[PDB]
């Protein structure tokens, strides 16, 4: 079923979500991921429609799933009786967020600027789906290099989205809120909002702004790099420490800062091509 359909490539990138293959789908040569993810591995369970036990990734991603290109595509999935296999959209040529300012260092702001945009619109659309990421970071963030089009990726710690408190979380610890630091509970949207401070830090600065616990529970932030005033003032009301003193979404993207941002085209233009 699955051999007969695709022609597997390369080995792109393995970790705590799984290990991801370069493919082509045989019938119509389209570059596709093939993810593969081990069922002892996995402790978030979902259900679909249909009443079958998958990955809660599997249940999110169709969730998610659409003509919007801001989040990657699941085009299929198998079940094997020890693992679990994915079949994504892969964009070509394409690189990961933390390759690119591994590469470039620390980010121009009109470019940030637009990077920064099209992941509030991703992950707008996923909270309009039901959907919360937990894991908003470069790593899971693609940039399409022609289209200049960004994807959320890896939804293996998300959840369905919900107005209670969370008491669980498997992301990535230097994106998670000083309230998951010291209490163990955050609500989706404020932990999301923060995550996204870290974000936009990382894309100004070249590097993440905090490393320990006790910095993030403090939530100082320093300015390694020059960053405009109104950028500062963006993170570091995104990295508030109490949750309910973070902007809002609309708040975010009705900022001085995300003014009259680029299209994508016009991104990878000036910036990528
Ligand atoms: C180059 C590349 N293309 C991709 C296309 C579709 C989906 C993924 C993807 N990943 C890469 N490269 C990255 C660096 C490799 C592993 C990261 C891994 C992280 N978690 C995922 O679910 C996922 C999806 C893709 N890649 C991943």
């Amino acid at each position: 079923p699955l051999e007969s359909q695709y022609q597997v490539g390369p080995l792109l990138g393995s970790g705590g979500f799984g290990s991801v293959y370069s493919g082509i789908r045989v019938s119509d040569n389209l570059p596709v991921a093939i993810k593969h993810v081990e069922k002892d591995r996995i402790s978030d369970w979902g259900e679909l429609p249909n009443g079958t036990r998958v990955p809660m990734e599997v249940v999110l991603l169709k969730k998610v799933s659409s003509g919007f290109s801001g989040v990657i595509r699941l085009l299929d999935w198998f079940e094997r009786p020890d693992s679990f296999v994915l079949i994504l959209e892969r964009p070509e040529p394409v690189q990961d967020l933390f390759d690119f300012i591994t590469e470039r260092g620390a980010l121009q702001e009109e470019l940030a600027r637009s990077f920064f945009w099209q992941v509030l619109e991703a992950v707008r659309h996923c909270h309009n789906c039901g959907v919360l990421h937990r894991d908003i970071k470069d790593e899971n963030i693609l940039i399409d290099l022609n289209r200049g089009e960004l994807k959320l990726i890896d939804f293996g710690s998300g959840a369905l989205l919900k107005d209670t408190v969370y008491t669980d979380f498997d992301g990535t610890r230097v994106y998670s809120p000083p309230e998951w630091i010291r209490y163990h509970r955050y609500h989706g949207r404020s932990a999301a909002v923060w995550s996204l401070g870290i974000l936009l830090y990382d894309m100004v600065c070249g590097d993440i702004p905090f490393e320990h616990d006790e910095e993030i529970i403090r939530g100082q932030v320093f300015f390694r790099q020059r960053v405009s005033s109104e950028c500062q003032h963006l993170i570091r009301w995104c990295l508030a420490l109490r949750p309910s003193d973070r902007p809002t979404f609309e708040e975010i993207q009705n900022h001085p800062w995300m003014q009259d941002v680029l299209l994508p085209q016009e991104t990878a233009e000036i910036h990528l091509h």
